[PDB]
């Protein structure tokens, strides 16, 4: 969908990310939508708008939506869904002292409802964590920005050894081989669980991401936040498994978590 720039009302600015300065506006003066302006140089545009197609048609309530691009001038406009609370590991951090864990247990299934989703469509995201997850005004979170790591112009993160690459959410197979696949996702996924029942912590904290991936690769994982009872440790720990194959798939996890709510 090509969306046409004069449909689109600019209302506040939401900050800048990996390309620049987005957006909150209106589409057709009704629909919040979040806008990002595609910085110069930031993104293999050409490679991008040859194959953005197919994440348009990525489609699931705990996605945060492609809902159009704006190609006929430049910079071009990438236009989503708008999600009213921010990135999650901020709402975790503002809101820590409130959090009931079966709200947490609910968070870890919205994204890993929409990471079963990418799963079945064989569409990788890349980079999952909880910066790049959103949370609407009723707390729903939701997965943003799969798949567009690929399309990053930025050697401090296209770099496994780059200031920007996601080391601290990344399987010794990425860090050695760039090997992505889902269970690179799923490594990501138990992560992203870490983060959430930490309450936003920073995974790693105090190693640097060389010593982060020396050590991962040696065996060290992340600890049991207090939080996270032992079931719901035992399934983010599954994630980490060292060799992919042994890892679940998003469909195995999301019956975990649903098995554990039941069980609650
Ligand atoms: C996704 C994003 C980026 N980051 C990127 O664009 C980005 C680009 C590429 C990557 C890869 C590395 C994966 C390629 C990652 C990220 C940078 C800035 C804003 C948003 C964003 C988006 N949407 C779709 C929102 O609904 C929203 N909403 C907000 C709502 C509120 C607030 C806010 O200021 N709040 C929250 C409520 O309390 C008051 C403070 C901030 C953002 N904020």
């Amino acid at each position: 969908w090509e969306i046409d720039p004069k449909d689109l009302t600019f209302l506040k600015e939401l900050g800048t990310g990996q390309f620049g300065v987005v957006k909150y506006g209106k589409w057709r003066g009704q629909y919040d939508v979040a806008i990002k302006m595609i910085k110069e140089g930031s993104m293999s545009e050409d490679e991008f708008i040859e194959e953005a197609k197919v994440m348009m048609n990525l489609s699931h309530e705990k996605l945060v939506q492609l809902y159009g691009v704006c190609t006929k001038q430049r910079p071009i406009f990438i236009i989503t869904e708008y999600m009213a609370n921010g990135c999650l590991l901020n709402y975790l951090r503002e809101m820590r002292h409130r959090f009931q864990t079966q709200q947490l247990l609910e968070m870890c299934k919205d994204v890993c409802e929409a990471m079963e989703y990418l799963e079945s469509k064989q569409f990788l995201h890349r980079d999952l964590a909880a910066r790049n997850c959103l949370v609407n005004d009723q707390g729903v979170v939701k997965v943003s920005d799969f798949g567009l790591s690929r399309y990053v112009l930025d050697d401090e993160y296209t770099s496994s050894v780059g200031s920007k690459f996601p080391v601290r959410w990344s399987p010794p197979e990425v860090l050695m081989y760039s090997k992505f696949s889902s269970k690179s996702d799923i490594w990501a996924f138990g992560v992203l669980m870490w983060e959430i029942y930490s309450l936003g912590k920073m995974p790693y904290e105090r190693f640097t991401n060389s010593e982060t991936a020396e050590h991962i690769a040696q065996g060290l994982r992340l600890y049991r936040p207090h939080l996270a009872s032992e079931k719901v440790y035992t399934i983010m720990y599954s994630c980490w498994h060292e060799k992919a194959d042994e890892r679940p798939t998003f469909k195995i996890l999301l019956s975990n978590i649903l098995d554990v709510m039941d069980e609650n």
